[PDB]
């Protein structure tokens, strides 16, 4: 009645807080946008605050909100489920030949805002490579999968595909694991898909380093076959 | 001057010949199917020809045809354009806490059959995990990602995951690269997704060790979005 997703029903804000470090370098990002509802397609506007963003800001799309996605009645949406009480997040994305992100995250809602702080580490990054040289140029869209863990988890596995400058491809790993804060028994979904297309653009406005960003993301099913 | 998608037009058949060992036991499978037109929902029956398979079939399901995958127009179909030349297949899949199969894969069309041989070492596998205790159920739907790969070459990115006697889950990674074997210049697709879902059952006439196995695969793809709702770029 007034957890989950009864807390999802109108129109809602966030604001991230990120805490980084890429190869040796510190960095620092706030961000806020907003969803409206029903939810599923939202945006987001984000600055670096220590200067200019020593690596190109498109591997930053997935740290820069799981609970709006858009999810049809029949699969339950764990993320919104996790409130009141909130969830954390721990995520790896490996780039082929190239270094790993990890990435912690806290959630907390007040009111009709979801706050989140993220520490990220991103380490075995090379200088000579396309996201050090800031060559990536589109986000593929992925058919991202998500399965139950345990009785408080879910994980989500993905394949994270950035095309590049000279018109080639830099792939990304994705194994993401999201635990609810509580001790509620919420329902653990089974195994779906969420399909997740995502444009980052740079803001020209200021003379501050800082990216607007969209996301339409919607969750589904796919049957079973009899023999 | 017959070529790709105007040589599989009709109703097909298929054959496969599945050299392999799961640590160090040799075994071999032979199966055979057919898929009609339009493709994309077909059936396969299979047998271990070795005996008793000393693994879980589950696995095997990938071994025993990316070439009756159906694809709507707008989307070349790489497996389709490899023939009348032929396709190759390089590919592995990693279990999690479990070993890893290596398949090198061989396909040839003769008239309306597609002809095959398959190499498979199953390497690391545990002995008491449920591949080799042959615990596992189901097969869950993926939905595979498919990735251009220089000018002659797909790549399939997947999990492959299974349900387990208990009510489980086992996970598997898989990377597999298609190539053709021609020098024509045929058409490389761009990034895309073929959904496959899978239903294996025992065949329990006769003695023999052997499964019947159908699959429903479609690609499909995904389109961009524009910075903002309404506008365009």
């Amino acid at each position: 009645s007034e957890c989950g997703p009864a807390l999802f029903q109108s129109d809602m804000t966030f604001k991230i807080f990120i805490d980084g470090e890429v190869n040796g370098q510190k960095f620092t990002i706030v961000a806020d946008g907003s969803s409206k509802f029903p939810h599923g397609d939202f945006n987001v506007h984000a600055v670096c605050e220590t200067g200019k963003l020593p690596m190109s800001w498109k591997p930053i799309c997935h740290l820069i909100e799981p609970f709006f996605a858009r999810y049809p009645d029949g699969i339950s949406h764990f993320a919104q489920e996790c409130f009141p009480e909130g969830l954390s997040i721990d995520r790896t994305v490996r780039f082929e030949n190239d270094g790993t992100m990890t990435s912690h995250h806290t959630y907390e809602l007040s009111d009709t805002c979801v706050v989140s702080r993220i520490t990220v580490n991103c380490d075995g990054f090379q200088p000579d490579g396309p996201i050090m040289r800031d060559q990536l140029v589109d986000i593929l869209p992925s058919e991202t999968h998500m399965f139950p863990h345990g009785p408080n988890a879910v994980r989500q596995l993905a394949f994270i595909g950035f095309t590049t400058a000279d018109g080639g491809l830099m792939m990304g790993h994705l194994d993401s694991k999201m635990t609810f804060n509580g001790s509620r028994a919420i329902e653990i979904p089974g195994p779906h898909f969420v399909t997740i297309i995502t444009k980052q653009m740079r803001d020209t406005s200021d003379k501050r380093d800082h990216v607007c960003q969209r996301e339409v993301a919607h969750a589904h099913s796919v049957p079973r076959i009899t023999s």
